[PDB]
């Protein structure tokens, strides 16, 4: 691995593929490396563009655009931050001899839950949902009928919940097909005693894991997380094979958030993200190497060695629901002090629910770690 | 405490004057808080400019231009970064209304070693060593007589060990005056035996003044090589140290963290000199701490508390300090300058002419002897090029 420096002829770039919260701390990592940064997003002065070299305000789904942005730019990597983006233009780039992290052909499949549905449970064999396909109102009928209640929906094209149904009633059938709007996704129900996210880094040394994450979600937002979530040896070796079968199947360097539901000693799929993930923002507070830092070593393609836990740590959201452009945060010298932090964003304005930061918080237990981290978001005062 | 948004209307906006490897982490601290930097330097593409909202190239030494750029940008904070900027015209700011982190008294303090060194010895009848200035070869010459063999020789106004001489005898006189004067007055200082030295980082803040645990040095040429933490002290020494700086951080005033340089010889401890912000030493706090040397500078003038500080075991750092010229460096074989528990930081600096501290290693270990091993080897990996 040779870096340049940036701003020089020889330098090293990145560009980002969205500019939210989980760039703006990849593109600190990058920054910490001498890294030349090209923060890219629909939205002028989103978060990682502060902390970027130079920034793109461009429609990310015109794959001419992409294009056009890429050419200009000659970046060395191309590091999608979110899902929303021209997986087609990704995966010909790539063909031209861009480099897609973690790979494109890894986008273009998560990004439809057709694709990593089929790859995980039939080609890969490994434990699912119940699950089935229709393209038709008809066809929405006559599946969740094969599903049978409770039952979920999706569009295949679905993310934070958008457009996503929960059905116990039949009488949801003249909403739910509505909302789902394109195609669709209907999954059967698994009673699990808590879901976890199992950040997953695929470097030139292996892949290495990160401890399980678990999380609280509320109305399609995480909520709170911590880490380690408790569970089984058996359950956690059984998680860790799903997550290295899975990863490895998509290909290429990167970390990944792999999606799991668990139930005693048995660990089910659900879905993964190929990259940093929410969640994961505990690994701020919670080990040497954040999910952040371990995605810019492994795209480098340098080794990750190991991952060193800190204890008991959560993170907690700070969410909330106003419409200003002139934001500010009161109160704050009551959400820090001995093992709590707190990260704000810099979005530019809000209109409706936006996550504008975080509260990150250890303790002796994992209770304590989200009481804590809990109490220090609750103190901030959001004015508009 | 309230903060602003970044480009915001009601942003808060922080200004570094100096944009080197500290500011960048101080300019990172403050972006993670949404916090709006605007980096100043005497030259353009310094690292903390890469991760600033706005950047200004200006002749920090100049009073006016500092009073241009500031009326300009119209920050809440001035934050220094170095010693050698227009700090009477800080002072003056400072009347006018603006907040100079963490004084404007403290940075005129130790922008010359007269100042600084004076308050201590004399006024605060803290121990240091013997020390007598001059402005002219002859009095120079009577200083030295006075100091005896062997002392140290360092212009008033200077740091990293620029200009500075290791007197051994007489034969050197000549030399290290003129040498004291590529890099006006100077002091002369007697040579403490110290068994070890140490930075101790101290924060002072709203909720009081915090120690991090002593971190342990290695200088050549008078410039940080390696640096660890926890440094082993008996009870007896590590209390002296901490009233030591106590006292220091409290006659120089304000908010901020502060670094705090002394001797140790066994149970007794020697102020030299301080920095009244981050302190380069203080980088192994990169990868040994909860809260960074620079997070927790952040924290404390933002006038926040700091509560308390997590040190995660031994841990040190070693320099990444090439020599050569060129203004288009790469750096390979990184693969071998990182891995479990080792990593690395590459500043951005434009160019090199010689020498530049251009990144540093950082690794934790279960001994800082086993930590500063791996830091160095680390550090070593690393192949410069240009
Ligand atoms: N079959 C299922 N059984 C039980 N709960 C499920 C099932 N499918 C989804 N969920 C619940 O829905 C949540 C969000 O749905 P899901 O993860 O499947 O996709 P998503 O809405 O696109 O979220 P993301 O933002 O992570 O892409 C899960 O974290 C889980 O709580
Ligand atoms: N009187 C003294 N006795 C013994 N050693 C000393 C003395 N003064 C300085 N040194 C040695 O030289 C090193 C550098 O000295 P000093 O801190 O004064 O220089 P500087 O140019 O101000 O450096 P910086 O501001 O970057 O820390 C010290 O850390 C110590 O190792
Ligand atoms: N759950 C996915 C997720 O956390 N994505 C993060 O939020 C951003 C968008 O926030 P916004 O909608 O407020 O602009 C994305 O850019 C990413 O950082
Ligand atoms: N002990 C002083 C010290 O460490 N200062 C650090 O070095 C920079 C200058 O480096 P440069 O000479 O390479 O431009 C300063 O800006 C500061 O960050
Ligand atoms: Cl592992
Ligand atoms: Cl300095
Ligand atoms: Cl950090
Ligand atoms: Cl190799
Ligand atoms: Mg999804
Ligand atoms: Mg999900
Ligand atoms: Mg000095
Ligand atoms: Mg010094
Ligand atoms: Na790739
Ligand atoms: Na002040």
């Amino acid at each position: 691995t040779l870096l340049g420096t940036a701003l020089r002829p020889a330098a090293t770039r990145v560009m980002l593929l969205g500019s939210g919260e989980l760039g703006k701390e990849v593109a600190i990592e990058c920054q910490r490396l001498g890294v030349e940064v090209i923060a890219v997003d629909r939205y002028a002065d989103a978060p990682a563009m502060h902390v970027a070299h130079r920034s793109h305000v461009i429609n990310m789904l015109d794959g001419d655009a992409l294009r056009r942005v890429v050419e200009l730019e000659k970046p060395h990597y191309i590091v999608p931050e979110i899902e929303a983006i021209a997986t087609d233009m990704l995966i010909q780039l790539e063909e031209e001899g861009l480099n897609v992290v973690p790979c494109a052909r890894a986008t273009k499949l998560t990004m439809n839950r057709e694709g990593i549905r089929r790859l995980a449970a039939e080609e890969l064999q490994l434990p699912t949902s119940t699950y089935r396909f229709a393209d038709s109102e008809s066809l929405f009928r006559e599946a969740v009928a094969d599903i049978g209640y409770p039952c979920i929906v999706k569009p295949v094209m679905s993310s934070s919940g958008k457009g996503q149904t929960f059905i116990r009633s039949a009488e949801q059938l003249a909403q739910a097909w509505k909302y789902a709007q394109g195609r669709v996704i209907v999954e059967g129900v698994v009673k699990f005693d808590f879901e976890i996210t199992l950040l997953t880094v695929s470097a030139v040394d292996g892949v290495h894991f990160c401890a399980p994450v678990g999380h609280r979600q509320e109305d399609g937002d995480y909520r709170e997380s911590w880490q380690p979530q408790q569970m089984s040896p058996l359950a956690l070796e059984r998680a860790q094979e799903i997550a290295r079968k899975v990863v490895l199947a998509l290909g290429g360097y990167g970390l990944f958030g792999v999606e799991l539901f668990v139930c005693g000693d048995e660990v089910i799929f659900s879905e993964v993200s190929p990259r940093p993930h929410d969640t994961g923002m505990v690994t701020l507070i919670s080990q040497d190497l954040s999910e952040f830092a371990l995605h810019v070593r492994a795209f480098l393609g340098l080794p990750v060695g190991g991952i060193r836990q800190y204890g008991p740590a959560a993170s907690a959201v700070i969410l909330p629901q106003l419409t200003s452009q002139n934001v500010t945060f009161d109160n704050v010298q009551n959400a820090v002090g001995a093992d709590l932090q707190i990260r704000l964003f810099g979005k530019p304005e809000i209109d409706g629910s936006r996550r504008l930061g975080v509260a990150l918080a250890t303790a002796e237990s994992v209770v304590d770690a989200i009481e804590r981290a809990k109490h220090a978001a609750g103190q901030v005062k959001v004015q508009g």
